[PDB]
C-alpha cells in the first residue's frame, strides 16, 4: 500500500510520535507524512515526502488522502478525534491504523497501543467491530540502537541518567538535576527543540558532576551507560525496560498516568508532583 502518518512534532508536542512513527515507517515501503509546520518540530528528519498542512481543517488532510489514493493511513496524533475518523472513514473509505496511549475509543481498522501496560481487553467496547487491536510490549516500537545495546557489556560511567523526552517544556531536567547530590555523576539528554535550553546549559557549566548531551544520535548508549535513569514515563519507558534498566518514572502530563500507574504496580519509583501547575517551569 501507499500509506500516510498524520502525525505532529514540536517543542509543544515532544518528539515521541514522530519518532515511533519513523520506525513504524520502516514496516512498510511507500510511506508519506502529513504534519504542520510548528516550532521545533523534526520536520527535517523525516525522510520520506512531508506533505505540508495549511490548517488543522479535518476536510484537508481527507482531499490529501482523495487526491494522492493513500490505501493505509496511520494516524498518531492527540488531535485527531473519534468524530474525526468516523468523518475520514466515511469520505475516503481508507484503511485507519489509529495510535492509542492513554486507553481511548478510536473509529479505525487497527488500534495500536505500544505500551507495556496495554491489553486488548482495555479496548473492549471502544473501538468497532471489525478493529484488530494490538497491545503491549509485543509492539513495541523501538530504534534498533536499543536492540543492538541491549547485547553489548559497557562499563558505567554515571549515576544518574536523566531525560524527559525530546522537549522537556517544564524545564524538570534542570530541577531533578538540582536535587542530586553533587558527587554523583549526572548524564542529562535533551533535544535542540528543548525551549529551555539555554538555561540548562549554563546550569550545566557551573556543575562540573554534570554532562549534557544535545541531540545525541544513541540514548540506548547513555541508558546503558548509567546506573540508574530518571526518565518520564513515555517512550523512554518501553526503551528502559527493553535495556532492563533501573528506573525512576515521571509522570510528566496527564496522558501518561496509565503507563505510571502500571509502573507503581510492578513496584518501580513514580514521581506525579510535577503533573501540579506550580512546576509548570523551572
Ligand atoms: O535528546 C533526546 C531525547 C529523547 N530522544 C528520544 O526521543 C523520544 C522521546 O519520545 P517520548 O515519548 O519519550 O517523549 P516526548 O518527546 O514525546 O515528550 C524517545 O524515543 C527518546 O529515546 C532522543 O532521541 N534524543
Ligand atoms: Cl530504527
Amino acid at each position: 500500500m501507499k500509506v500516510l502518518f498524520r502525525s505532529d512534532s514540536s517543542s509543544q508536542i515532544g518528539f515521541g510520535h514522530i519518532k515511533r512513527d519513523l520506525v513504524l515507517a520502516k514496516q512498510y515501503s511507500d510511506v508519506s507524512f502529513a504534519c504542520l509546520p510548528l516550532e521545533g518540530s523534526l520536520i527535517d528528519e523525516i525522510p520520506y515526502p512531508v506533505y505540508e498542512l495549511s490548517s488543522e481543517s479535518i476536510y484537508e488532510l481527507i482531499n490529501l488522502i482523495k487526491e494522492e489514493k493513500f490505501e493505509l493511513l496511520i494516524i498518531d496524533h492527540y488531535g485527531i478525534s473519534v468524530d474525526d475518523e468516523k468523518l475520514i472513514k466515511l469520505e475516503t473509505g481508507v484503511k485507519i491504523l489509529s495510535f492509542d496511549d492513554e486507553i481511548k475509543p478510536h473509529h479505525c481498522d487497527i488500534l495500536l497501543n505500544v505500551n507495556a501496560y496495554a491489553k486488548a481487553s482495555d479496548y473492549e467496547g471502544l473501538v468497532p467491530f471489525k478493529c484488530e487491536v494490538r497491545c503491549g510490549f509485543s509492539y513495541a516500537l523501538i530504534r534498533e540502537e536499543f536492540y543492538q545495546e541491549a547485547k553489548e557489556n559497557r562499563k558505567k560511567k554515571y549515576d544518574f541518567f536523566i531525560c524527559m523526552g525530546g522537549t522537556d517544556i517544564k524545564n524538570l531536567s534542570l530541577q531533578i538535576a538540582s536535587e542530586l547530590p553533587k558527587t554523583k555523576i549526572i548524564s542529562i539528554a535533551t533535544s535542540s527543540s528543548n525551549p529551555n535550553l539555554k538555561k540548562l546549559q549554563k546550569f550545566a557549566k557551573l556543575h562540573n558532576n554534570i554532562r549534557l548531551f544535545i541531540d545525541h544520535e544513541n540514548i540506548a548508549k547513555l541508558m546503558n551507560e548509567s546506573n540508574k535513569l530518571i526518565i518520564s514515563a513515555s517512550s523512554l519507558v518501553n526503551e528502559a525496560l527493553l535495556l532492563k534498566a533501573n528506573f525512576k518514572a515521571i509522570c510528566y502530563v496527564k496522558n501518561q498516568e496509565s503507563t505510571a500507574t502500571w509502573l507503581a504496580k510492578k513496584g518501580y519509583e513514580v514521581e506525579y508532583k510535577y503533573l501540579e501547575h506550580h512546576h509548570h517551569h523551572h
